[PDB]
DNA sequence: TTCAAAAGAAGCGGAGCTTC
């Protein structure tokens, strides 16, 4: 109550009166914010924050005094102090630009003079900054404390924002641009991942500014001002940065790409500092000075990151105690620099790292235009990765003499799907380059005898890094394969690394020696293996060799196998038993390992299996159209085009069709996760086109090396055996492209029909500019869709089983129906509140609701059970942050541009999201969380969602714990969890309360195609309750299967490599039984257990 | 309709329709 005179004492001269019922100009800053109970920011109360902080940053002594700490970060030395001095001089220029822009704004259209007359311009979308100005003679001026504090925030953001941005994928870019995901032009995604959208830039900037202001939002102030003022400030700071060239604004015209797309979309990119700029060694000095509890910082020694209370971007959802425990365990792990890898990276040098692991130096005219763009994006990813690692090493180097002795902690958070994600773009969990330089793994091994376990472990890690598939063969067979590699092809690289580990020197042909020796095995962890093997060779005491080399306990087809175990709800089938065996669940085979399975029982994993099913399904398709020669020819051309450019499609001379497990890897995965067939066809086409674009660079590179080469030899020389032999491949290519782009298959009445597009590919090929775009991509996609993907989809269903497919449909419908009601009720209750506000004279259209009001509405939906609980996890599928609820601008810059949509935390339609949320969450999500908190939880690992890096000392026990954690997560019942929540929803939902658009969306999920048209509320309600029943039955089934599976002897090795499977000790023995006998026995127990329930 | 985060710009006027 007396908070009023409290924030007034601090800002006594802001224009206007802090009373919403006052008649003149009202000051919405003092209305929106309060002094906090405990200090959040050290600039609160300061009359000149830029001056005060500049002085604080001017010496180590003055910094320590300002932050009230006895010692400052040692990275804050002389060179870095000088760079921050210069950056403080620059913040003064930003402050100066901001002041001139306010002056321009007050003058134009006499806004200042009208504001002075009583016009409420501080409530316009452009005028919310007038809430932090002060009267100055005949005009107004910024309150200096707020302006400068905001500039300090602007500077910190400028320093570290790019390194904290989300990665954008194809789907993201498709949503942003409004362009179909399957039709995105090459490198467009790259351009958008390189920039920030307006929303992206402004929201992160607004966050920082509001945090530096160090105040609390008033629960009863309108969001229009609580989000609005800091956003308006952010917008002006972005605008200033564009003037100063700290940020480059590029307005990307979508009509240059797709001619009827009228969206123009702004992209903002922060001008990078030099890699060797001292400030990179310590880029958080301002943050750590301004904030009492800084966010951005590195964690050295026993400085442990705090544990997040809520899910990542889901403040409505508290991390459960079990989850918090898991975050605590992972944050506690110490990581250490492996000096030799760092020294290797440095000695190779950024340029050679790029030549080796990226695209090297691009000759933009030996390159096809589209190929050149993926090449850029490849370099980008490696180079930022390199620079980021080296910035971190620069700060670690200051902490101590020996960088390998400095312990490093990483912050983590639980995501929406229950995964423990390391914060930051470039860390060990997320960046392969960094993963081999900063490691939690470490062991002291006795490698003096090649016959002991320590050496075997060592071999296992070398071989897995060297791309030998170690889960498919026993340790012994692995050992021999590794030896053949080390003694053969890898030897000259090994010799080179031996020398490197002696003199510190690399030859000038280092890239060629590495590249040649490694071939397709090339990777960052391979470089580690060559390093560790050569370090071993020259080691003085082999009996105590110290190494961070790891073995990853890696999930075998983890997602699909989890789904099959978690949500198959029928009787047991022998196909299921055989298939689930491919993912490490073995029945009646005590101690059986994945290595033994693959070597003696079944060499086909789930990917191979579906590929084989696709071959059958392709056969069936070719038969139903056996006489249709145009259709036969069209399938032949697709298969030919794939054969020409993809390694996984083999066409032999017999016409024989061999398909490798690889083509099915992504399509199997994303299919279980709700992906439609069209999106799959697109990705397939995208890999075909990518290889073609590449081959076009191969042409230019052979046309320059011998301008007499024939076209066919330039394009297919490296792929053919002769001159005329290459000629027929060129003939296949041109023919395939011709027929696949001029003719598409369409489904009519259940039958495929060929149709002309009239936009077939015609013309002499120009290898530099050559581009499949538009109506031709779509054509390829249509062919890919009906002749390959649809058979593949059938293959997948036959593989993972139709029961699973059925569960996931029901899960999808239920969570979708639920999210539709939530989203629609939320929007309506919002409109009801806004209709009240219109009677309030203090309220203006644009102010929107208060947080308290929004919280009330969010709470009024609890009886619809928006959350899903498991006991250890909480999922909020509908949860989102969107612009559709407020549907209005939040603020603009002082030039009437940079219009930021008012985004509100609110439920939105799930789509198919319920599927991967529950699968990933109760699958690998639950498993890793279990692995982190279980009794005897493995220490010193790096967990990467479905795989775990383990030090060579602990590979046996950690692996067994991992398979035990798998078993624990297989006791889960996600469909039950959805059931519990959906049934509560079903007894509180009023379907008549819904808008017609929401009522129609529900019809789509709950009804067959026919009943949609004109169905009553009671129709779609009766349908929505049918789904509940379906869920109830599935969940009852999963529950019993699980109990029954536990009564039987199981050996689980889903987290494979090491050969250490978990045994459940089921007492019922099913050894010496075929899958058919086993299925009969499990089903007997099933029907037994069913009658347990009834009676 | 795969998940892990959203997301057009800008004149005139003072919101929100409008044209690109």
């Amino acid at each position: 109550e007396e908070l009023k005179e409290g924030i007034d004492a601090v800002y006594p001269s802001l224009v206007g009166t802090a009373d919403s019922k006052a008649e003149g100009i009202k000051n919405y800053f003092k209305l929106s914010f309060t002094l906090p109970e405990e200090q959040k920011s050290r600039t609160v109360g300061s009359e000149a924050p830029l001056k005060d902080v500049a002085q604080a940053l001017s010496s180590r002594a003055r910094y320590e005094l300002f932050t009230e700490k006895e010692t400052a970060n040692p990275a804050f030395n002389g060179e870095v102090i000088k760079r921050y001095k210069e950056l403080m001089e620059h913040g003064e220029g930003i402050a100066d630009i901001l002041r001139s822009r306010l002056a321009k704004f007050l003058n134009t259209k006499d806004v200042g003079k009208r504001f002075a007359q009583g016009t409420e311009a501080n409530r316009w979308v452009g005028g919310k900054l007038l809430n932090i100005v002060e009267q100055d003679g005949d005009t107004f001026k910024y309150n200096e404390q707020l302006l400068q504090t905001a500039v300090l925030a602007g500077l910190q953001w400028r320093l570290t924002a790019t390194s904290n941005t989300a990665i954008k994928d194809a789907k993201d870019v498709a949503a942003i641009t409004g362009i179909d995901q399957a039709l995105l032009p090459e490198g467009l995604v790259e351009q958008f991942d390189t920039g920030m959208t307006l929303t992206e830039a402004v929201s992160s900037l607004a966050q920082k500014i509001e945090s530096y202001w160090g105040l609390s939002r008033n629960p009863n102030a309108p969001l229009g001002y609580t989000k609005g003022i800091p956003t308006a400030m952010a917008a002006e700071i972005l605008a200033a940065f564009v003037e100063s060239t700290d940020v480059v604004e590029n307005i990307v015209d979508m009509s240059e790409i797709d001619p009827d797309n009228k969206k123009t979309i702004g992209l903002y990119t922060i001008t990078e500092l030099d890699s060797f700029d001292p400030i990179n060694s310590f880029p958080t000095a301002i943050e750590e000075a301004v904030l009492v509890n800084p966010t951005e910082k590195m964690f050295f020694g026993d400085d442990i990151p705090p544990v997040a209370n809520t899910q990542l971007r889901n403040p409505a959802v508290r991390n459960t105690p079990e989850q918090k425990a898991a975050l605590k365990a992972e944050q506690a792990t110490e990581f250490y620099v492996h000096t030799p890898m760092v020294q290797f990276y440095e000695t190779l040098g950024k340029d050679r790292i790029l030549e080796l692991m990226g695209a090297g130096t691009l000759n933009k005219e030996l390159l096809n235009d589209n190929h050149a763009k993926s090449l850029e994006g490849k370099n980008r990813s490696v180079e930022d990765s390199y620079n980021q690692l080296f910035s971190v090493i620069e700060q670690v180097r200051a902490q101590s003499e020996d960088i390998s002795t400095v312990p490093i902690h990483y912050a983590y958070n639980m995501t929406r799907v229950g995964r423990m994600q390391m914060l930051g773009k470039y860390n060990p969990q997320s960046a392969k380059l960094v993963r081999e330089a900063i490691l939690p793994t470490k062991a002291t091994l006795d490698l003096s005898n090649q016959n002991n376990e320590d050496f075997s472990a060592f071999q296992l890690g070398l071989a897995q890094a060297l791309d030998i598939k170690v889960h498919t063969m026993t340790r012994e067979v692995m050992s021999d394969e590794l030896t053949k590699l080390l003694e053969g092809n890898l030897k000259p690289a090994i010799d080179m690394m031996v020398e490197f580990n002696t003199t510190g020197s690399l030859p000038e042909n280092a890239v060629d020696v590495l590249n040649t020796a490694l071939g397709d095995r090339k990777s960052f962890v391979a470089l580690m293996a060559l390093m560790e093997y050569s370090r071993y060779l020259v080691a003085e005491d082999k009996s105590a060799f110290v190494t961070p080399l790891y073995v990853e306990a890696d999930g075998v087809t983890n997602g699909p196998i989890n789904a099959m175990m978690l949500m198959t709800g029928g009787l047991f089938t022998p196909d299921w038993i055989r298939n689930i065996a491919k993912g490490g669940l073995f029945i009646g085979s005590p101690n059986k390992t994945m290595n033994e399975h693959r070597s003696t029982a079944d060499n086909n994993d789930l990917y191979q299996a579906s590929t084989n099913a696709l071959m059958e399904s392709l056969g069936k398709l070719r038969s139903n159209y056996a006489s249709n020669m145009p259709i036969q020819s069209q399938i032949d051309s697709l298969l030919s085009l794939m054969d020409l450019f993809l390694p996984d499609i083999n066409l032999g001379e017999n016409g024989a069709l061999e398909l490798k497990r690889g083509i099915a890897k992504n399509p199997l995965t994303i299919t279980i996760y709700g992906s439609g067939a069209r999106g799959i066809a697109g990705k397939l086409v995208s890999s075909v086109t990518d290889a073609i674009y590449e081959r076009m660079s191969d042409v230019l590179k052979a046309r320059a090396k011998d301008p007499n080469i024939s076209a066919a030899m330039a394009m297919f020389g490296k792929q053919a055996a002769s001159e005329a032999h290459a000629e027929e491949l060129l003939a296949r290519f041109l023919k395939d492209m011709e027929t696949l782009t001029s003719t598409v298959p369409v489904k009519r009445k259940g039958v495929l029909e060929l149709q002309s597009t009239g936009t077939g590919a015609k013309g002499k090929i120009n290898p530099k500019t050559y581009t499949i775009k538009g109506e031709q991509l779509k054509a390829l996609q249509e062919n890919m869709l009906h002749f390959f993907v649809e058979p593949l989809r059938n293959g997948i269903t036959q593989t993972v089983g139709e029961s699973l497919v059925y569960s996931t449909e029901q899960l999808q419908k239920a969570t979708q129906i639920q999210s539709v009601v939530l989203e629609d009720m939320f929007k309506q209750r919002v409109q009801e509140k806004l209709a009240e506000k219109a009677k309030d004279p203090t309220w203006k259209k644009g102010d929107f609701l208060t947080q308290k009001e929004l919280n009330d509405i969010q709470a009024s939906l609890n009886n619809l059970a928006p959350m899903i609980e498991t006991g250890s996890q909480t999922f909020y599928i509908a949860g989102s942050e969107n612009a559709e609820v407020a549907n209005q601008v939040l603020a603009t810059n002082l030039d009437d541009r940079m219009r930021v949509p008012m985004s509100i935390y609110a439920p939105a339609q799930a789509g198919v999201a319920g599927i991967p949320f529950m699968t990933i969450g109760t699958g690998d999500g639950m498993m890793m969380q279990t692995l982190s908190t279980m009794k005897g939880a493995p220490k010193n690992t790096l967990k990467i969602f479905d795989g775990m890096n383990i030090g060579l000392n602990d590979i046996t026990d950690a692996s067994r714990k991992a398979n035990e954690a798998v078993y624990t997560s297989w006791q889960g019942n996600p469909i039950k969890n959805v059931y519990e929540s959906y049934a509560k929803f079903m007894k509180n939902v009023d379907f008549s309360k819904l808008s017609p658009e929401a009522l129609e969306a529900i019809g789509k999920s709950a009804l067959e195609y026919d009943q949609r048209e004109n169905a009553t509320v009671d129709d779609i309600a009766n349908a929505a309750s049918l789904i509940e029943r379906n869920l109830r039955n599935i969940a009852l089934g999963v529950d019993i299967r699980h109990k029954v599976l536990d009564k039987v002897n199981l050996s689980i090795d889903q987290m494979a490599a090491v050969g250490a499977p978990y045994q459940n000790n089921g007492k019922i023995d099913l050894s010496n039984m075929t899958p058919e006998q086993q299925a009969d026995e499990l089903n007997k127990l099933f029907r037994e257990e069913l009658e347990a329930r009834k009676q």
